[PDB]
DNA sequence: TCTCCAGCTGGGGCTATTTAAACCATGCATTTTCCCAGCTGTGTTCAGTGGCGATTGGAGGGTAGACCTGTGGGCAC
């Protein structure tokens, strides 16, 4: 869960669009929910 | 004869050379200093997260109530 903060919001947008993370959730770009579904996609 | 004048007849001041001394003017060139700009470092703030605590929800256990079965007693043939 801590590296996920020094995903730095713009490389977690770039890991989403590497897992297939459809855009809206990306569109989004929640320095939050972003990291909350970066975290479910490795957890998945 | 004496005075004046007027030309002219032989006489003095330019030029050329070397040398040192101390001096000057007129933009020029160089060196120094001051100022401004940029880059780096440190400090502060903010926000992420960790972590811990509290509240809510779910599950399990215990107690209580209700229903069903069995036994005993009373009554009737």
């Amino acid at each position: 869960d801590a590296d996920l903060r020094r995903l730095s919001l713009k490389n977690a947008k770039q890991l989403l669009r590497k897992f297939g993370v459809p855009e809206e959730e990306i569109k989004k770009l929640s320095r939050w929910e972003v990291i909350d579904v970066v975290r479910t996609m490795s957890t998945e």
